[PDB]
């Protein structure tokens, strides 16, 4: 029980976290119902608005007006944000030209530039197209600070999740706020966006900014604000605590704007309805820049002007319904609209069908606007999986439409949620202050990695997280972090002929142009051997009895050859690793279900001679016939129009096992699949990274400068059901397919236990750029 009896006199809006009995003055006393009975009244002052107008110049202090325009105001830190603008003759911060920030300009007790967090819901990156016409104060932060042209949020593309990531540098499947409504099977219990159980610590998992601040000595501001709260007094709270005694202020803050949002979600993010939000947002942020720049702080802080999500136009003309799928939705819940995640509607219901209800809805409408897939089978990419508040069957809902559970479940016209690399889910990102650069426009990056940025700008240590630290260097005048090169634990073998053709009773029957940017680190204890050939170069596993990862180089106008008729079942023993280290024939023979294909491609053979290479059974690997159509149309058709197009290419492959779907390589205990009647493991994924010169001019072989970077993820699935269009040829599905399934060279890091890029003319720094890289295709 809290004692509202107290009162909240000189305590409006206290940093001091007091809890019961005692009543609270804070922003969340509210959600808790523990404000003290007097806090509306004296926190909460509303008289004469939020604007100094000139009969108000130098009044006498009432204690009723909700900010202040008395000539103590600015020795009190309450003056009403245009204070001196009309009452001293200033000029507003917009009007002002903008000048290079070389070093902090603190007033005295700054030794660390403050960090101010503009959080923007629903913010799409489009929005900024509009400009200093309909946003100047925002234009002037975009123009004079640095920017990208849009960050890339997390999937879901839903309010909490991506607020909570963009605190934590973490996936949502790891912080654990998947969805903006989920389902805890262990707590059985619902968190919702309106219910008190959302404040529940047991939800949130990883380590907030606030929480890494705070346990490392350094003051935050609220990053929650009550709905109650208007946006004009948000700010002056903000101005109020920047005004604080040196041993109170905090360090870092936030704001926050529901808009533009809500009227997103009303009228769509194309509607002129929306001009009228994106003024006011730019009006509040007129309000804190010249607030600041009336506390001298205008060329101290650094200002992050940062976004969710984007909006996309979704209206209820766009539903498609389950039960004209499905016999009997009753019996299921669907979390419904840009997203589905399916689960019983009684917790641990025996009637439930999943396997029926997938069949039910793959490929039953020639334009179907979603697709079913089971959490391990989304793409890589999205890292959705890992949490058991995500649901086994997941519905990826197309841009622009909604999935309801029937009929009986317009108002609205814009929505959000869809794949997170969809370009109307692009969100903002700006970044304005002493330690940003100047006049500077950065790549688009994704929300994971601003967590580490955020921890450098407050000197702070980041906790554990899925950001790479170092790869947004570039975003940064001073605070950079200097990363270190991961250290290789396994060291190769590099066996020379050592065994017979007659030692083998397989039942088988018959680097300078290669490894252009160094041998691929190994940063886990393993056995693995180096093979050389003429044509590619492999790390070969003694243990997973195949390539941790395949090297070859394609040039530009390089010849595709046919596998020979009597070359068909060709596969040869490679006399340098033993019989026991090696797959073998009889078990392909035998598993009618599973077959194999091979890493470097025959196809791709620089002559007849090289083409046997391609035949070993070091360069063979597990396939399903049905992904043997993908695989084959890649290697035959997919390589070669890449090194046409990119003047030639550098093709990095090889197998994934994730069978624990953590998007982490599986140790040999979590391989579950295995080749019948053997011990050959079955990957989960076959992944490939495409590199050339950023500059097509100069060949992938003899780059001078910065590189180019594609790479793939690919499910490795006993069936293309995935693809609605499989039954025609690979050209009109097979590409479509793998632009799904796009990769960051990260992604393929953390699924392999491998360090790419270990050799290169390039900095550390802007190699970690590449490997977050992700090629949208959008
Ligand atoms: C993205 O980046 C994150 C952060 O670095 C990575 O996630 C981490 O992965 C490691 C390795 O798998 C995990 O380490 C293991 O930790 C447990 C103990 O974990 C507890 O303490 C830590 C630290 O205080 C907490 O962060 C953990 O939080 C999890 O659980 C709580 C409570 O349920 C929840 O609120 C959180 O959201 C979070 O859940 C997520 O992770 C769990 C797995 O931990 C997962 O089940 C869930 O679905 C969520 O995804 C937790 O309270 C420890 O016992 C383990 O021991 C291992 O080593 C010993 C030997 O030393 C072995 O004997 C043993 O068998 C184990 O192998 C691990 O150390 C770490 O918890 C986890 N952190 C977070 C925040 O998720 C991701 O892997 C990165 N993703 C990618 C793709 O790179
Ligand atoms: O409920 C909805 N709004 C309510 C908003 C309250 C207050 N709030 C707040 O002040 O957030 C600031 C912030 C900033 C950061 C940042 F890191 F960026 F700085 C990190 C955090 C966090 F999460 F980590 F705590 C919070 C959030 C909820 C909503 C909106 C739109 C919808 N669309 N559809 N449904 C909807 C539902
Ligand atoms: C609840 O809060 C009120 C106000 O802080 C407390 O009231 C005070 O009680 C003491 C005696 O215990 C008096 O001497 C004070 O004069 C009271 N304050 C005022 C403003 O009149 C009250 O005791 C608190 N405790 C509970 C359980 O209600
Ligand atoms: C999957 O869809 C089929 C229709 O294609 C459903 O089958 C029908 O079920 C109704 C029950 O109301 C029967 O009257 C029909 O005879 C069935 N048709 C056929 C061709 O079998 C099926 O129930 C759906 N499955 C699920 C799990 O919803
Ligand atoms: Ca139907
Ligand atoms: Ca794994
Ligand atoms: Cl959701
Ligand atoms: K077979
Ligand atoms: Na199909
Ligand atoms: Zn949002
Ligand atoms: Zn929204």
């Amino acid at each position: 029980w809290t004692n509202t009896s107290g009162s909240c006199k000189g305590r409006c809006f206290e940093l001091q976290e007091v809890g019961p009995p005692d009543c609270r003055c804070d922003n969340l006393c509210k959600s808790y119902s523990s404000c003290c009975h007097d806090f509306d009244e004296l926190c909460l002052k509303t008289a004469r608005g939020w604007e100094c107008t000139k009969d108000r110049c130098g009044e006498v202090r009432n204690e009723e007006n909700a900010c202040h325009c008395s000539e103590d105001c600015l020795s009190r830190g309450d003056c009403c944000t245009n204070y001196q603008v009309v009452c001293k003759g200033e000029s507003h911060w917009v009007d002002d030209d903008c000048e290079e920030i070389r070093v902090p300009e603190c007033p005295a007790g700054f030794v660390r530039p403050p960090l101010i967090i503009f959080s923007v819901d629903g913010f799409r990156a489009s929005y900024m197209k509009k400009g200093s016409k309909v946003m100047p104060n925002i234009e002037k932060l975009r123009s004079c600070g640095t920017h990208a042209p849009y960050m890339r949020p997390v999937y879901p593309t839903k309010t909490f999740p991506n607020l909570y990531t963009l605190a934590t540098g973490l996936y949502p499947e790891s912080h654990g706020i998947v969805g903006n409504s989920m389902y805890d099977p262990v707590f059985d219990a619902t968190f919702h966006l309106r219910g008190r159980e959302k404040f529940n610590h047991r939800w949130w998992g990883g380590q907030p900014l606030w929480i890494t601040a705070t346990k490392q000595g350094v003051r935050a501001g609220t990053f929650f604000w009550s709905v109650s709260i208007p946006h004009e007094r948000r700010i002056l709270t903000i101005l109020q605590w920047l005004s604080l005694p040196d041993n109170e202020r905090p360090s870092v803050y936030a704001f926050y704007s529901e808009q533009p949002d809500f009227s997103g979600h009303k009228y769509g993010p194309f509607g002129p309805e929306m001009t009228n939000p994106l003024r006011e947002i730019d009006k509040t942020v007129g309000q804190l820049m010249d607030g600041l720049k009336q506390l001298k702080l205008h060329r101290c802080v650094n200002v992050i002007f940062v976004g969710d999500h984007g909006m996309e136009d979704v209206t209820c003309d766009r539903t498609e319904f389950l039960s004209n799928y499905l016999t009997n939705v009753d019996d299921i819940t669907l979390v419904p609209g840009t997203l589905g995640r399916i689960r019983p509607k009684i917790p641990n219901n025996l009637k439930y069908d999943p396997k029926a209800i997938i069949a039910n809805l793959t490929c039953k409408k020639p334009d179907q606007h979603f697709k079913p897939y089971m959490k391990q089978h989304l793409p890589k990419r999205l890292h959705y999986a890992n949490n058991r508040r995500i649901e086994d069957l997941h519905l990826l809902v197309e841009r622009r439409w909604h999935v309801a559970r029937k009929p009986l479940d317009c108002f609205f016209q814009g929505d959000h949620g869809f794949d997170n690399k969809v370009n109307s889910m692009q969100t903002v990102f700006v970044g304005y202050g002493p330690t940003f650069k100047y006049r500077t426009k950065v790549p688009p990056f994704e929300n994971i990695e601003l967590y580490n940025v955020m921890c450098d700008l407050l000197g702070l240590k980041p906790a554990p997280n899925n950001g790479t630290h170092g790869s947004l260097n570039h975003l940064l005048r001073t605070n950079t972090f200097r990363p270190t090169l991961p250290e290789e634990v396994s060291r190769p073998n590099y066996p020379g002929i050592m065994y017979l053709q007659s030692d083998f009773d397989l039942g088988c029957t018959c680097e300078e142009r290669h490894l252009l940017y160094g041998r691929p680190a190994v940063l886990y204890r393993t056995s693995y051997d180096i093979l050389y050939h003429t044509d590619f170069e492999s790390g070969y596993s003694e243990i997973f009895l195949m390539p941790l990862w395949t090297s070859y180089t394609i040039s530009k106008q390089a010849e595709v050859s046919s596998i020979p008729e009597h070359l068909t079942n060709c596969v040869r023993p490679d006399v340098r690793v033993s019989p026991g280290f090696s797959q073998n024939c009889l078990a392909y023979k035998n598993d009618k279900q599973m077959s194999y294909g091979f890493l470097f491609p025959p196809y791709l053979s620089s002559s007849p001679e090289a083409k046997y290479d391609a035949f070993l059974v070091t360069n063979m690997v597990p396939m399903y016939p049905a992904f043997k159509r993908v695989w084959t149309y890649f290697q035959r058709v997919l390589v070669k129009k890449y090194a046409s197009e990119r003047n030639g290419v550098n093709v990095i492959s090889g197998p994934i096992f994730d069978y624990n779907y953590n998007g982490l390589r599986d140790i040999e205990d979590e391989i579950k699949q295995y080749v019948e009647g053997s011990s050959i493991p079955v990957p989960t994924h076959y992944y490939s990274i495409i590199t050339s010169c950023l500059d097509f001019t100069q060949p992938a072989d003899k780059c001078d400068g910065p590189l180019s970077v594609s790479s793939f993820i690919l499910p490795h699935r006993p069936d293309n059901d995935e693809s609605c269009n499989s039954s025609e040829d690979e050209s009109k599905w097979v590409e479509e397919l793998m632009k799904m399934h796009t990769a960051r060279v990260r992604d393929i890091e953390h699924l392999t236990g491998l360090d790419f890029y270990r050799k290169t003319s390039r900095s550390y720094s802007e190699i970690l750029t590449l490997k977050t890289y992700l090629h949208t295709y959008e």
